[PDB]
């Protein structure tokens, strides 16, 4: 089998991708937020406290014939940001562009933090790292990926994120259309329980290639491509008028500036991010003062490639045996 979904930015600034998904019997649909940072999947529902439900569409598993109650599972997650949801768990049908899955758990929020309260495009997750990091207890419970690999034609799924543009998520199979040149793969260490890899340098517009390992994380659901300060700091450097800001809580630059392109090592091949995908837009409303794509990850505790880096790219997360990361330009 396979699945093919299209993914839309959420706002202007492509802050985060939706996907819709089909859950219960009738399908009921929500737009989730694929994540290969996180391996929960977890949905606004019926059961959240009504206060903290402002837009989002809701699972309600009472209409689908074919919810279950996980007896006795609960589930509790926080994420990077300092956000977090919590709740029980269903199992139940779930179809992504036309990829089908029985038994999945879908996790049903009774609580969540006011980032989702106040987010109304987003109505849940769905984890796409490894099934090790699922918070469910006392029973932990599979991704949608891994419950679906076998099943699949290829035990594949690749992201293909747009700027300021619809992409795609697939299931099972690689469309050779959708990149161009070659793809290169790199190892993937699951340890941490995420597609964890090693990138091989980068540079800053069009200096030269520094050769360095970077090992960091391929994360569709963080916005932002998170490296060590000495990189960064060299990147930024090259922007009139650019600084850190402990008030703003990151790099700030004029909103007049054209910023740099930046460019990543995969193995012997390079990604380039151009400078655009890196303006986040003014900080506050009517600012000159514009938000940087590229932020460091000093205290983060890991390097993160989060969309600003995977947008420039045809990523491919091979869950093989062996997992491997493959990159294309596009």
């Amino acid at each position: 089998s396979t699945g093919s979904a299209t993914t839309t930015p959420i706002d202007s600034l492509d802050d985060a991708y939706i996907t819709p998904v089909q859950i219960g019997t009738p399908a009921q649909t929500l737009n989730l937020d694929f994540d290969t940072g996180s391996s929960d999947l977890w949905v606004f529902s019926s059961e959240t406290t009504a206060s903290e439900v402002d837009g989002q569409t809701i699972y309600t598993p009472s209409k689908s014939t074919t919810a279950k109650l996980l007896s006795g599972a609960t589930w509790s997650i926080s994420y990077g940001d300092g956000s977090s949801s919590s709740g029980d768990v269903y199992t139940d049908t779930v179809s992504v562009g036309g990829l089908t899955v029985t038994g999945q758990a879908v996790e049903s929020a009774k609580k969540v933090s006011s980032s989702f309260t106040e987010d109304s495009t987003i109505d849940g997750l769905l984890g796409l790292a490894f099934s090790t990091l699922n918070t469910v207890s006392p029973t932990q419970q599979k991704t949608f990926f891994d419950n679906a690999k076998a099943s699949l034609d290829s035990p594949v799924f690749t992201a293909d994120l747009g700027y300021h543009a619809p992409g795609t998520y697939n299931f099972g199979f690689i469309d050779t259309t959708a990149y161009t040149g070659s793809i290169t793969y790199t190892a993937v260490s699951t340890k941490q329980g995420f597609w964890e890899w090693t990138s091989t340098g980068y540079a800053v517009g069009s200096g030269t290639f520094k050769s360095t390992s970077i090992d960091g994380i391929a994360d569709t659901g963080t916005t932002l491509l998170y490296l060590p300060a000495t990189v960064v700091s060299a990147y930024w450097a090259q922007v009139s008028g650019a600084k850190s800001s402990s008030s703003v809580g990151g790099y700030v630059f004029p909103c007049s500036a054209t910023l740099p392109s930046f460019t990543f090592g995969v193995g012997s091949a390079r990604i380039v991010i151009p400078g655009d995908y890196i303006d986040f837009g003014p900080i506050s409303t009517g600012s000159s003062s514009c938000f940087g794509g590229i932020q460091s990850s000093a205290g983060i505790g890991i390097n993160i490639f989060g969309d600003v880096a995977l947008k420039a790219a045809f990523v491919v997360f091979n869950g093989a045996t062996t997992p491997t990361l493959g990159f294309a330009s596009k």
